[PDB]
């Protein structure tokens, strides 16, 4: 008999798995919401703000009507190469945002030392991709890498139809802190990472007024062979593609249909993405430069360093946020958590869900969320930034590992507003002027110099309907 080869690998469940890390795809969790788990690992945070700051050049008349299509293509060309490096070095890409990606090497405590060496090597090869790279006089095509290691907590929250996850705790805080100390082409180790690493492998230098360190060189011992060392390390990597599947970037490419598993995985993915995965919408429909309103919610916790406390609080906030967003087809695009603020990137006017009075509604929703979350047990401070304008939307990453992402000056502004004006609902000039609302509903704010924002315009507090 004949033996036709090639297993079919293009099932809906595989296409869904592209939008999720192995932490979720291979997770098998209890139904309780919230769900918490605890483990150890090495984290890599790759600052990609250098080439995602491109959103400005692609809004120009020079791109004719194809700014969004050109932007997604060039971003994915560069980001795909970073993803391949992380995946071949055995990492799990957790999440993408406009300005970063976060990757995880989950391992037993005894193996943290050797895995740090692997992740340092990966980081240096990432930098190597961008050595002679630019556009239109501008080698702003470089990255900044922060590494951390130690205890990691995972939180899964949601309802019967939607799920979200976060990694939290000190190593998570550390990796953000490490990456914001980095200059272009740097690899910064968190203080705990430096304490746990194989110091014989690396030459470091001090970071002024910091216990975190900069990797100058990976200079291994005389008898060292990285390839043999990496093969030993794969003993500890549960899902490293191997044997018959050594040619694949992810074991998740081999997932077979399983309705119970697919029911669980689909809850993490937006319905319009599922429509495209089901071949019920054109594959290019979601790449667009689209007017939206960003509602960026930040929740700060009473006891920030307690996972068992913050998980229920985030679940409670989430149940309210989701009910409020449903009323106006608002969507949670991302949830992120670092300086023990949990932040929800909410979007009004995504593709196929654009309501007319987007501005008035975004403000009313912001105030509703603000009032409710302010009364949630263990939530110390709620802060909400509201900004409106043209943003890039699209699926960003590699064919085998990608996520729908929103990128733009208005996303960065709403993020900055919630941090620089804590404890209140703020909005930009577009929102204020557009809203069908009387001027005494607002308070014109002092101008603050905010990181990455230049010419923010006048900013306002949404005070609400009454003096109170
Ligand atoms: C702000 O840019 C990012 C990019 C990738 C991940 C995060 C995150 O904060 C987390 N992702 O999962 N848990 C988190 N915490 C943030």
């Amino acid at each position: 008999m004949n033996t036709p080869k090639e297993e079919f690998q293009d099932w809906p469940i595989v296409r869904i798995a592209a939008h999720l890390p192995d932490l979720i795809v291979y997770g098998h969790f209890s139904p309780e919401r919230p769900f918490m788990d605890y483990f150890d690992g090495v984290l890599m945070f790759v600052d990609i703000s250098g080439f995602t700051a491109m959103t400005e050049k692609f809004s120009s008349a020079m791109y004719m009507d194809r700014g969004a299509e050109q932007l997604v293509e060039i971003l994915n060309y560069h980001i795909s190469a970073i993803v391949e490096k992380v995946l071949i070095f055995g990492g799990d890409i957790l999440k993408f945002a406009g300005d970063a990606l976060l990757a995880l090497w989950r391992v037993e405590r005894k193996q943290l030392k050797n895995i740090i060496t692997v992740v340092i090597k990966c980081s240096l090869e990432i930098h190597g991709l961008f050595e002679t790279q630019e556009w239109e006089e501008g080698l702003d095509i470089r990255v900044k890498i922060g590494l951390a290691a130690g205890h990691i907590s995972m939180l899964v929250f949601g309802d019967e139809t939607h799920s979200h996850f976060l990694v939290i705790g000190q190593a998570v805080d550390d990796v953000r802190l490490a990456q914001n100390m980095a200059q272009m082409n740097d690899v910064i180790l968190s203080p705990n990472c430096w304490q746990l690493c194989d110091r014989s492998m690396i030459e470091i230098e001090s970071v002024p007024d910091q216990r975190a360190v900069k990797v100058n060189f990976l200079k291994p011992p005389p008898n060292f062979n990285f390839d043999e060392f990496f093969t030993k390390c794969t003993t500890f990597m549960h899902y490293y593609p191997s044997g018959e599947h050594k040619n694949l970037l992810r074991l998740a490419c081999t997932l077979k249909p399983d309705p119970e598993l697919e029911m669980s995985l689909q809850k993490y993915v937006m319905e319009s993405i599922l429509k495209q995965i089901d071949n019920k919408q054109l594959q290019g429909y979601l790449s667009e430069l689209r007017p939206v309103t960003i509602v960026f919610v930040n929740l700060m916790f009473e006891d920030q360093d307690k996972a068992e406390e913050i998980g229920p609080a985030i679940q409670d906030a989430y149940m309210h946020i989701t009910s409020v967003l449903k009323i106006f087809q608002g969507q949670i695009n991302k949830v992120f958590m670092f300086d023990k603020g949990c932040s929800f990137l909410c979007v009004f006017g995504f593709p196929g869900e654009k309501v007319p009075d987007e501005l008035t509604h975004a403000l009313e929703c912001a105030m509703d969320i603000f009032d409710f979350c302010s009364q949630v047990h263990k939530i110390q401070t709620v802060s909400i930034g509201v900004a409106s304008g043209i943003v890039f939307c699209g699926i960003v990453g590699h064919t085998v590992r990608h996520e729908y992402t929103v990128i733009g000056q208005k996303v960065n502004l709403a993020a900055r507003m919630m941090m620089y004006y804590p404890g209140i609902v703020t909005c930009d000039s577009v929102t204020y002027n557009g809203s069908n609302l009387p001027a005494y509903f607002f308070k014109e704010l002092p101008k603050k110099v905010m990181k990455g924002v230049a010419d923010s315009g006048p900013l306002y507090q949404y005070w609400g309907r009454t003096e109170k």
